[PDB]
């Protein structure tokens, strides 16, 4: 595989894990698009600004020369030589990522920093397919219902899929790039990711 490959979905969907391990299984690096997101509201959080003044987020994301650093087994985000990862998995990044990730600037931020990477790759996030390399060799989208979501972030946070669950539907109601038209459509409830894994896999080496 020399060219890219796009695997988009809503939160909690599998596609940063079946991304990963798809990358791996072809020797390519995997891009995270939502690291970058979360980076964006985790340093705008800490700086204690306003992220409604875009031009003063951005001079802080361009100062800082946040960095994606694409390893096998897992991407990480650098600002200023120090890596934020630890801190991007968590409930707060969660809940305010949102209102960073609707900001024109923003989303110009992260896209020019993941169409810098020479291809070959596997991109994962919501609109990598669509707004960022529409023009991939191999698209999937994978789908994936609310509870499924839900207990799948649950276990990966301090709360529980109750609560996952009723934050989920609230976000999934405030916003929504649909698959693309050429993407393979996978539901992750119906096939395990272990099964998705190998399916994108076989169809990305016909
Ligand atoms: N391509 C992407 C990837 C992530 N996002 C935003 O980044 C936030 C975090 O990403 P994750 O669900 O992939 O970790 C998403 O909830 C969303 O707000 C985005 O808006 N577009």
């Amino acid at each position: 595989m020399r060219g890219i490959v796009t695997i988009d979905g809503p939160s909690a969907s599998g596609k940063s894990s079946v991304a990963r391990r798809v990358a791996a299984a072809l020797g390519v690096p995997y891009l995270s698009s939502g690291l970058l997101y979360r980076a964006a509201a985790f340093l705008a959080l800490r700086a204690g600004v306003d992220p409604g003044d875009e031009e003063g987020l951005l001079a802080l994301l361009e100062g800082l020369g946040v960095r994606l650093l694409a390893q096998a087994e897992g991407n990480r985000v650098l600002a200023d030589g120090e890596d934020l990862t630890s801190f991007l998995h968590t409930p707060e990044v969660d809940r305010v990522v949102s209102a960073v990730a609707r900001l024109p600037g923003v989303r110009a931020w992260v896209n020019r920093r993941l169409k810098e990477v020479p291809p070959p790759f596997v991109a994962e996030g919501r609109d990598m397919g669509t707004a960022v390399f529409p023009e991939a060799a191999h698209k999937f989208y994978l789908t994936a219902s609310p509870e499924v979501r839900a207990w799948r972030r649950a276990r990966e946070r301090p709360q529980a899929y109750e609560e996952v669950l009723r934050d989920l539907l609230r976000r999934d109601e405030r916003d929504q790039s649909a698959p693309a038209p050429d993407a393979l459509v996978l539901d992750t409830g119906g096939m395990t990711l272990d099964e998705v894994v190998a399916w994108v896999l076989a169809h990305i080496r016909r």
